[PDB]
Order: C-alpha cells, then structure tokens, then sequence
C-alpha cells in the first residue's frame, strides 16, 4: 500500500520527468488490456488543467459488483491493493503516486463513481449518474510530494509513446488532447489498421 509510497523507484522506475509519464502508461496498458480482449477499440489521453490526466477508454468498465471475498466493488480492489490483477505494475501504484484520483465507471446504463487521496478512498463507490456509452474513466493529479523535479508534462513524450502503441496495436484508436491551455487547445488521433 505505502510500499509504492515508500520506494517509489522500487515501483515506477524514477521520481522524475520518466516516473512521471509513467503514470500515463500503467493506466494507458489497462485500457490496451482491454482492447486486446476484444473489448475497447477507442482510448483518449488527455493533459488536463492543473496537469490532471484524464484517460479514457470505452471497455466493459471495470466490475463494479462487490468481491465475494474481500467485500469491497472490484473497482475499489484494483485500485487500492497493491498490484491487483497481474505480477506492468498496475493501476494501484499509479493511485498511491496520485494527490488525487478519481474513477468514473460507465456499466448498467449507470456512472459508478469513487475518488482517492494517497491511494485512500475518500468515500464508497456512489452512482452518480445514467450513460448511454459503457467504459472507465481515470483522472489523477501526480503527488506533489512524490514528484519533485517536475509535475508538468510532456506533450512531446506522450505523443511518441501513444503513437507507438497505436502502432504495435492495430486497430486500437488513441487520442491525445492537451487541455491546459483553452485559448490552443492540441489534439492528436492515431489508429493504423495496417
Ligand atoms: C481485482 C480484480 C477485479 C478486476 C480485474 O481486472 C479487470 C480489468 C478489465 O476491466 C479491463 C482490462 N480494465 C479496463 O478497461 C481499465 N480501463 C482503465 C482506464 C483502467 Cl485503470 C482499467 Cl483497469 C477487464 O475487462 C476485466 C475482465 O478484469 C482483476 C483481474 C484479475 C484478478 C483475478 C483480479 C482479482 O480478483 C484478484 C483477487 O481476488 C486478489 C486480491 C483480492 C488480493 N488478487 C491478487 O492481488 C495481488 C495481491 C496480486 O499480487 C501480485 N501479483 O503481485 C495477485 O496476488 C497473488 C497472490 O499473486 C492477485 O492474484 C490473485 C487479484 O488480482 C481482478
């Protein structure tokens, strides 16, 4: 839980610019996970205001529906326990690195939705809202405590990264939009079907 906190490094590689837009590519696996399962064919990366990430990808949304053996919605398990689902780090690591993370899950007509503070769940799952789209949603605000040295991204860096997954899998449409700025807002669509 802390242990990501803790050693950092031991985790994610650096504390710097490289740790920093690896947090972008353990959430950004999940959805191509997804996608390589026949599931997803459509994923969006975007650079938010404040440096907030916003990733997107229209899935099946992660289970919402209680762990019969831990109690808590699988999405709160993933999430929260150290690397859930594998043994690639997992979405949990890039929790704890977060000062802020929320979880918008679209499943059931429905929008499932928790947030986080330190990988610690601020509150229970709540719906909080109906959708006519299925999939997950991820913002997270990198820990300023964590990432000193540097907490604004690369635009360049993303941009090479999600056109070489695009690449590698086909078919597979990833989209990048920075934000930050609402005055030049950027924008970069990659999907090779071949
Ligand atoms: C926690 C869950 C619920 C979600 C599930 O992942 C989803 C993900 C999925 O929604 C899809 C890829 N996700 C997305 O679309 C997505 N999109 C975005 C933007 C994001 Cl983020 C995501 Cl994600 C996919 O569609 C569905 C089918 O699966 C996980 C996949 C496989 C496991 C079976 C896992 C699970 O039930 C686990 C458990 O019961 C235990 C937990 C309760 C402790 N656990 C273990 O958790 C640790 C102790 C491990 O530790 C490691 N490996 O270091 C093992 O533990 C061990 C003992 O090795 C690991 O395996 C047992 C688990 O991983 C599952």
């Amino acid at each position: 839980l802390e242990a990501a906190r803790k050693r950092p490094g031991m985790y994610i590689g650096s504390t710097s610019e490289r740790g920093l837009h690896h947090l972008v590519w353990e959430i950004v696996d999940n959805s191509i996970d997804e996608a390589l399962a026949g599931y997803a064919n459509q994923i969006e990366v975007v650079i938010e205001k404040d440096n907030w990430i916003k990733v997107t990808d229209n899935g099946r949304g992660i289970p919402v529906d209680i762990q019969e053996k831990m109690g808590r919605p699988a999405v709160e398990v993933i999430l929260t326990v150290l690397h859930a689902g594998g043994k690639g780090v997992g979405s949990s690591v890039v929790n704890a690195l977060s000062q802020d993370l929320e979880v918008y899950v679209h499943r059931n007509e429905t929008i499932y939705h928790q947030a986080y503070k330190k990988g610690v769940p601020q509150f229970d799952l709540k719906e909080v809202g109906t959708t006519d789209k299925t999939g997950t949603v991820i913002r997270f605000k990198a820990d300023g405590e964590i990432f000193t040295e540097t907490t604004v991204y690369n635009y360049e860096t993303l941009q090479q990264r999600i056109r070489e997954l695009a690449f590698l899998n086909k078919g597979i449409q990833i989209t990048l939009r920075d934000e930050r700025d609402e005055e030049n807002v950027r924008e970069d669509s990659y999907h090779y079907e071949g």
